[PDB]
């Protein structure tokens, strides 16, 4: 039992829900929040700058550290971070974007850090400014994610073609 509250349940580990994932993170405080990342980390927009925003740009601040030890992140990787005042743990995944031409054959890559954290709190990967298809995205989730994952979906006329159309 956890204390993720209202998500319809998808199968048998994944779980989705019509919600700011930034208000999620600060009701639930879970172990792990994900981050729709970049491979500079560099948190503009999207659901990066929206929690980075929430952190007072501490999360910048700790991921430019980050970057200038370790250099950028792959396409399809991520890094385990601070979730400052979200979460115990940011867990900064960088799915393919689109708008950029990377390949979205690296999304299934992307999602298979999931695996490495028995619960997260999770937006679909690629999906808002990323470019991708976000019923794409969610067939990938579902499809390589083993461990319990909790999506967020921002847009609520989205969730809704998300839930209507799922196989
Ligand atoms: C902008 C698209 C979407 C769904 C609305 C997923 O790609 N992005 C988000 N999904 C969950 N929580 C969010 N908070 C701020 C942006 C955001």
């Amino acid at each position: 039992v956890n204390s993720f509250s209202g998500y319809l349940k998808l199968t048998d580990n994944v779980y989705i829900k019509n919600a700011d994932i930034v208000e999620e993170a600060k009701k639930v405080k879970p172990t792990v929040v994900v981050n729709a990342a970049n491979v500079y980390l560099k948190h503009g927009g999207g659901v990066a700058g929206a929690l980075n925003k929430a952190t007072n740009n501490a999360m910048q601040v700790e991921s430019d550290d980050y970057i200038a030890t370790n250099g950028p992140l792959k396409v399809g990787g991520s890094c385990v971070l601070s979730g400052h005042n979200l979460a115990k743990h940011c867990l900064h995944v960088v799915g393919p974007n689109v708008n950029k031409g990377e390949d979205i054959q690296l999304l299934k890559s992307a999602y298979e850090n999931f695996n490495q954290h028995e619960v997260l709190l999770a937006p679909l990967l690629s999906a808002g400014i990323f470019g991708a298809d976000p019923i794409h995205s969610l067939r990938v989730c579902v499809d390589t994610v083993r461990t319990n994952v909790y999506l967020a979906v921002f847009d609520k006329n989205l969730y809704d073609k998300l839930v209507s159309s799922f196989l």
